[PDB]
């Protein structure tokens, strides 16, 4: 008859085992090789203001512990109760760019422990992580962001512990996982982030996600409504020059609506000190609207004396402006959209 | 037999019971029958794309090691501290963003065992669950929010989940949602997962949430009508009054833009066209056209000759009937489509 | 007898006491008498539809195993660490959204035992309780917020809750709420629950919260009067001044819409008509009619003939008396109804 | 013959450990008079004073002193001994809680922020660092020239007055960190001390109280509230120097000042709780609104009496502006004299 | 010697080691040498007057009880669970508002011991530290944020802190702050505390944060210029156009007030004059004077006599050159001062 599980666990890692979790596998020999892979269950809360993003993952860690090799059962592997994780050695993996992180204990510890005949261990744990993602917003809202995730050892130096991504499918994403503001690109870069502190040299592996911001929201809520205000400023040119309060009021309100439009769009962003692509658009839209008001300043000023010579001279400005600003604004959009579509 | 001695022999020191070993450990998978009582349902957020729920999660399964003959009682209600001593499933919620137990004034847990070794295990949980939303038809949209009950560590050969046949999901009497109607029919299905670590049991319940329309009539649709109707009073005003007709034309356009942008403030920044965007867009055309109407009236009437003053006067008389007509025709189409 | 030896024999190692067994375990249900002291009452949120409270929860019951004769004292005040050694009820709050104990500087708990085995158990708790609100009469509404004390694991045959006869709910002296008046009368009743797991004891207290009106007079009703009264000054202005009368008519309409929408910002998005919606709607009619009044005046006076200029002049003289009259008549109705 | 003094390990074991027979569940002088606990606090930080939630936050060192005869020692000549704070679990100590506490926490980084010192005669000094959010009911009648009294109640939860009594130190019970400033308030030097002895249906419990006096700084409200209101009132007066024929200009100027004043008034109430009594800022805004609203009614009169273009009425209307030009600046100055003198 | 046996003899059961006793307990104070690695630096809030940091805190000291000769290794890297078995300093952060350890996936701690008994102890911490700010020169202000490392329980005769001589504070490569520049030079000093409980070791590091100006040029200073320049176009407009010049004068004043008040929204309510208040105040004078300029032009030109119409015309011609000049002179002064 085969050995009872209770007796087996006691002899392998319990009281009678002589197993010490404070000693690493191959303790006098070469470093432990931990093979990592992650399953991304959820990806979101991508905040420009706080410059971070949230992720829910299953972190898988694989390594060999010869002390856990067994011959008592024919099974290729054994699925163990996760309470046995406290009894075995395991890597001290932490996330270097983590701002917040927690385990999941409902309804029980969200953990998995599997051991193989030859002493291989599979250790999966569910984690929620808030990771820092420094952003370059120069091309906002046509920007593309690279958010990273660093898996590092806190206490073991490179001679004792080394991390490594799986060869096949290191990062997996849940089927049908969508982000409302971004597109998560299929290609994820993998690299080493090996750290050198004054305490020594520590293993660190990295994955980089590429996030492309979706443009459609900004067309509807930012670019189209700015067009509306610029087009509105042009109706001044089809209005009678004698109607001063109407043309001025129409010129002012477009300028002020454009400033609140511009400042309101910057409300959901961090206070960076470089020029963004949306700042260029709003600046130029503000010129075209501001020029339409200066256009009437000229029309009102040259037409002071009611002599036909000046009334017609002022009339000439409106006829030119009626064609030139719509032309000049179209020329600007050609340049603008080509620059941020080509580059 | 004294309860103290009984508990010791069944699951305590003298029992030889090992909670690290599942029931029927060398045999077929443990069949866990689940049912939930929804105590509270709310915090349905479009922005963060999730909802909050307070539930009693009931789990039923058979553990032959816990069968008893010492008492005639069909079942025994045990102190929940004994839950630490017995095996139980590792149920987690796959789409959970936040979750907690309830420990006031004591652990909000229930443990009941039956003669034949059946276990009833109820626990009170608060869960924040993710609910991806399709807002194409907002605010006449209907949302499907799910809840996945999954095993983290046991594969399908060791552990299987299953909904109760009779009344798997129960809702507290008189439970109302201020923004939504929770439909009576809940879909039940399997979400069985296949990871690189293996095949894991997963069962799913889908709630159907129908957004209540009344709020948006009062705070969104009626006040937009008011601005469109306001733009039409321009057509009954004297054409000579340029500042009045222009100012009235502008303010309606700007009030309409702030109205439109303000309605999008409580929503996530999605990149598709919503039903409210169509309404505001068209309302903006009718108000913007009313201003362009005066641009025409002011332009054709430049020279004070009677021929043009009457020609300009003709535009207002047509516009007075045509925009109210055209706007009514639009509402017929709009409300019929959705 | 030394206290150390006494505690050891009553509930410790040598006692044979088992906290997993209830008092009168083979007999009738344990009668727990509850009373609460409300230390703090506030954070009453309409949006999230809940309120926060800080209380001392007192529980009284008899455990014959804790009867003593070793000391003449009527009762003994025990160190609260002994609460872990005795049986106690599993009271939870059914409508609790959040709850916590208080551990600074030590556990905020009290344990007192009496000669005959009676136990007094007081614990300080902060609770966030759900309070579904009816805002039909807002801001002249009155709200009923409840608090349910329930057993999670014991059925009615094993455990029954009951309010004290004398002063079950006590309130700290000078406790005031800035937005509400907490009425002196609190309703007490049974909320006995029937789940598929059985029948569970539940007792309930209902607080009546009357919203204070003064804030809304100053920040909502008076400023709306100001805008309505402002619209009437148009009628004392020259009819030739089109831009002035129109601009004055528009700005009052738009100020009234932002006034109306801004007042709904601190409320949940409910789909029924509130009393404040009626007021703002009617105020909007009187302001909107004042603008339509000038549309008529400007339209009938097109040709500068004396017959129409006087006919248009007649409208203003009637309107000067009729709208102030009609608005006063509306307030008579409105304030009398609510 | 001078033998070696007792080892600390053995000493702690005999005083409060295994061999001691010490029971932390029994109070000092258990069959005798009440334990006299002498309290004092050091205020490390004082802030987050919120009108809306009606509370304030404080970081303190809470010192408690009392005598436990069981902890008297003669084995060392030292007047006192500084003990590892893990020994706090082994001794009896008071059950002090803060009666008006809405939130409270200990500090465990990098170790427990606690101090335990014992004296030859059995006196104990126990200091613990706490962050507390305390409720402070506010009277805003005189806001923003209001003065607030925020209290802090130290109470026993489980011990009645016959077993436990609290008492402030005679010398310097409340100490404040040097250079501690509050941006919105001035913390007055004088702190009131008194008894808050509680009588519940569970009995009579010791309670001692400290009252802080917080005087709100006026400078912020001059710059952001009072001066900008003056600007709008002064702006309304420029109407009186404008031509009476210019109806749209005088009306538009009259309206915009009224509406700017309402948004000014409602915006100032945004950071306050929704109280149902009249505040001092409500009086100011109300009167400022009268002066601006009267300036518009002034033109209603000017426009109405001057209907027919006859010289008699045009001059009669002209007389109103000349009186108003001097009377409103006078009347507004008279109001400020009254207003600022009252508060 | 096996590691298990070695740890048992050095600090475990057979060791006789007592973590409640400090190294050199009857002798001179323990000298703890501190150094920090700044992994992250941010959340610098003016409103709450604090900042957040993520660090590795390194502590070095000698414990002769931990000296070893059993292995030739210069040092040994120990499992961090052994930290509970050894004595270590009670370092706390005096100006800490919030602080936490990091336990994912295991305790983020490092323990290394040397032959001679030296200990290296590194722990990862997130800290929210208070940073009182002087905003007199905002937004051209420079801030000094400090970090105090103090002993809570040990007086100066038992425990002394000290910064490392070489590289006490290290910063992660490529660490940038979006609003500030973290200066390379960090001041180090002693903050030794004297309470009524005694004299306690305290060492301090001061970071110098220079606020980046570019954001405020784009979102604050340039848009204010735009409104001031807009006010000047009034001077090229016909004096007969009263509603146009007044409306243009008003809207610039009101846009400037909302501009000014909106810039103060992200700041604490301090009662001293800031540099941005001076700028907005002066910008408000130039815009307010442009409106008073027309009050003069409209008033002196009452009677249509050529003498006054030209006299009023003279004011505009002077104002057209003088305000652009005077505003340029102001900017020369302003930007040179700060
Ligand atoms: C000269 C200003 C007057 C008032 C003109 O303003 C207007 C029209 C009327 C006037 C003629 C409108 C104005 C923009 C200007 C034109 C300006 C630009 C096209 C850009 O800026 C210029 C000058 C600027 O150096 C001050 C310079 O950046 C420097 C410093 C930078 O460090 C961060 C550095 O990276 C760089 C290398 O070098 C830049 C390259 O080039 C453009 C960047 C300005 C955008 C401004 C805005 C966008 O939204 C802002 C806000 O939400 C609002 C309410 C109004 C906008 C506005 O006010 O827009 C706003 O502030 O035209
Ligand atoms: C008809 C609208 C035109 C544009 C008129 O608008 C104005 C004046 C000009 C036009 C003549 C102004 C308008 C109110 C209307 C008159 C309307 C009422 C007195 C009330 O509503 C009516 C119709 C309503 O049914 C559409 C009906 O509800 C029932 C049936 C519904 O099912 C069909 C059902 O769901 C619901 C639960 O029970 C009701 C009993 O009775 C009143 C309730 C409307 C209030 C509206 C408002 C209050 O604040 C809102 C907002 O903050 C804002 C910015 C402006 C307001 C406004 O716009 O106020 C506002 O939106 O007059
Ligand atoms: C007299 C005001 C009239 C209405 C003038 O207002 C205007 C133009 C029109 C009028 C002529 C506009 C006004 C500024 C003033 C001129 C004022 C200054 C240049 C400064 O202030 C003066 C007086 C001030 O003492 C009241 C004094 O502070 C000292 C002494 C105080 O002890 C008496 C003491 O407590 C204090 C701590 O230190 C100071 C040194 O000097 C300047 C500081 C004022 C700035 C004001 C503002 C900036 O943004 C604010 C707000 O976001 C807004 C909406 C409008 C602004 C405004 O309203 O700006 C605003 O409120 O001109
Ligand atoms: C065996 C451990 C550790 C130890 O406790 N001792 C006594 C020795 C003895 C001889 N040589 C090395 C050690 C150290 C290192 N090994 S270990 O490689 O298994 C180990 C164990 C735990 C660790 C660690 C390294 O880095 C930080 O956490
Ligand atoms: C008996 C357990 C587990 C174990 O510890 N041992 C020693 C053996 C021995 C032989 N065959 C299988 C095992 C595994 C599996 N069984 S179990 O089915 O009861 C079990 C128990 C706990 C588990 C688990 C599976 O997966 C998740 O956590
Ligand atoms: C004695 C307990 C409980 C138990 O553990 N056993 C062994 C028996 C034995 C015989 N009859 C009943 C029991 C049950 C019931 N009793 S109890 O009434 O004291 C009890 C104890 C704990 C409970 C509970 C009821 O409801 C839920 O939590
Ligand atoms: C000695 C304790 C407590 C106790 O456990 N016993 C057995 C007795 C015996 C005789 N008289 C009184 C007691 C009580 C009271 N004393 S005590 O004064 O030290 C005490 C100890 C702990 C307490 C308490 C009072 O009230 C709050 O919690
Ligand atoms: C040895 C400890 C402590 C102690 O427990 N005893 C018995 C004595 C005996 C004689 N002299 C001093 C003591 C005190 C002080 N020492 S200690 O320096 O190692 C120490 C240990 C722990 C401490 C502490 C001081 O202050 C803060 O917490
Ligand atoms: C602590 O050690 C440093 C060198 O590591 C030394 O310079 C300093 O003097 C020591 N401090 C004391 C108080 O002895
Ligand atoms: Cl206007
Ligand atoms: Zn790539
Ligand atoms: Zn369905
Ligand atoms: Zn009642
Ligand atoms: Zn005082
Ligand atoms: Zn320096």
């Amino acid at each position: 008859a085969p050995m009872s599980p209770s007796d087996f666990l006691d002899k392998l890692m319990g009281r009678t085992s002589g197993y010490d979790a404070r000693i690493r596998p191959n303790f006098k020999g070469p470093p432990v090789n931990v093979t990592c892979n992650i399953f991304i269950n959820s990806f979101g809360s991508i905040a420009e203001t706080t410059m971070d993003y949230r992720v829910n993952i299953f972190l898988r860690q694989k390594w060999n512990d010869p002390r856990l090799a067994y011959s008592e059962y024919p099974d290729d592997s054994l699925d163990l109760d996760p309470s046995m994780l406290d009894s075995i050695w395991k890597p001290d993996l932490f996330f270097a760019n983590e701002k917040g992180a927690n385990f999941h204990e409902v309804t029980t510890d969200n953990k998995l422990l599997r051991i193989f005949k030859n002493g291989n261990v599979l250790y999966s744990i569910r984690l929620t992580l808030t990771l820092s993602c420094p952003m370059d917003l120069k091309n906002f809202p046509m920007d593309v962001q690279t958010c990273i995730m660093q898996l590092e050892s806190f206490g073991y130096t490179m001679n004792d512990l080394i991390f490594e991504w799986q060869d096949e499918a290191p990062v997996q994403v849940a089927e049908g996982l969508t982000l409302p503001q971004f597109l998560l690109k299929e290609e994820k870069d993998l690299r080493y982030c090996t750290k050198h502190y004054n305490t020594g040299k520590f293993t660190c592996i990295e994955v980089r996600f590429h996030l492309e911001r979706q443009m459609g929201y900004y067309l509807i809520q930012m670019y189209i409504p700015s067009l509306l205000i610029v087009i509105l400023s042009w109706v001044s040119f089809w209005i009678n020059m004698d109607a001063a309060p109407a043309r001025v009021a129409l010129g002012i309100t477009t300028v002020l609506t454009m400033t609140t439009q511009s400042s309101g769009s910057r409300a959901s962003l961090p206070k960076v000190s470089y020029v963004k692509a949306i700042d260029i658009w709003m600046a130029v839209c503000l010129l075209f609207v501001f020029s339409a008001l200066l256009e009437y300043a000229a029309v009102n000023f040259v037409s002071r004396a009611g002599t036909k010579v000046f009334i017609d001279r002022a009339k000439k400005i409106d006829t030119i402006s009626r064609a030139c600003f719509p032309l000049a604004f179209l020329i600007f959009n050609i340049f603008y959209w080509v620059i941020y579509k080509i580059l």
